[PDB]
């Protein structure tokens, strides 16, 4: 039903998902001058050494690299978080042009794409329960800008031809998500939501200040994916991003001065 077209895009979502106009919606613009340094915020703990990737899926909205989340194998802790959050999947949002594609913006700047590493709070037992809680998920967001290639992204780029259309999946074992991280773990954080329907207000957002660089050839391959299923009219999977939503009664905190 919902998507990113003129007739089913972000401006329409509220009709089926009234929380779209809620009090803690994502993404948002990060006004860097208004964000306040919070000296009490802990360093982020990204522990991905035991990660078990399984599969890559074109779900018609993006592609997800899925992980075994039946044990503490790849976890996010520290920062603004209380407890342990398990990595379940990552995906990206990207544009049709290098000048757009990110969901979060920084002083109104749009990046070419944005990576979301999605984690759920163990305390809640599984992902489905976690999305029903205001602190159920932690999403680590990383901006992508076009420049030098990201070597750790290439394995993802090269499998995309095998999942061109909605509903296609491929084996995707032994992928190391540490190869997608920038050098610095400096971040902004705020309480928000899923950025796609059902738009549930269950996410602690942690957005890294340092973007990663990917090559023009790498993002061009993202843009060859299809929203449609096999044997349907081709619609390129591009501009699968929700624009910035009102900040309302929220403060964005910075881990760094
Ligand atoms: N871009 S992003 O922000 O990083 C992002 C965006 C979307 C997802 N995403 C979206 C999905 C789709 N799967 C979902 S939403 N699962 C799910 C799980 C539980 C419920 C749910 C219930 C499920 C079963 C049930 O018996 C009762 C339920 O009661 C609820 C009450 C709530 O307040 C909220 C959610 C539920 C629902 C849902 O119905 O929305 C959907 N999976 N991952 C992940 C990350
Ligand atoms: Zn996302």
């Amino acid at each position: 039903h919902w998507g990113y077209g003129k007739h089913n895009g972000p401006e329409h979502w509220h009709k089926d998902f009234p929380i779209a106009k809620g009090e803690r919606q994502s993404p948002v613009d990060i006004d860097t001058h208004t964000a306040k340094y919070d000296p009490s915020l802990k360093p982020l703990s990204v522990s991905y050494d035991q990660a078990t990737s399984l599969r890559i899926l074109n779900n018609g909205h993006a592609f997800n690299v899925e992980f075994d989340d039946s044990q503490d194998k790849a976890v996010l802790k520290g920062g603004p978080l209380d407890g342990t959050y398990r990595l379940i999947q990552f995906h990206f949002h990207w544009g049709s042009l290098d000048g757009q594609g990110s969901e979060h913006t920084v002083d109104k700047k749009k990046y070419a794409a944005e990576l979301h590493l999605v984690h759920w709070n163990t305390k809640y037992g599984d992902f489905g329960k976690a999305v029903q809680q205001p602190d159920g998920l932690a999403v680590l967001g990383i901006f992508l800008k076009v420049g030098s290639a990201k070597p750790g992204l290439q394995k993802v780029v090269d499998v995309l031809d095998s999942i061109k259309t909605k509903g296609k999946s491929a084996d995707f074992t032994n992928f190391d998500p540490r190869g997608l991280l920038p050098e610095s773990l400096d971040y902004w954080t705020y309480p928000g939501s899923l950025t796609t329907p059902p738009l549930l207000e269950c996410v602690t957002w942690i957005v890294l200040k340092e973007p990663i660089s990917v090559s023009s050839e790498q993002v061009l391959k993202f843009r060859k994916l299809n929203f449609n299923g096999e044997g349907e009219p081709e619609e390129l999977m591009v501009d699968n991003w929700r624009p910035a939503q009102p900040l309302k009664n929220r403060q964005i905190k910075a881990s760094f001065k």
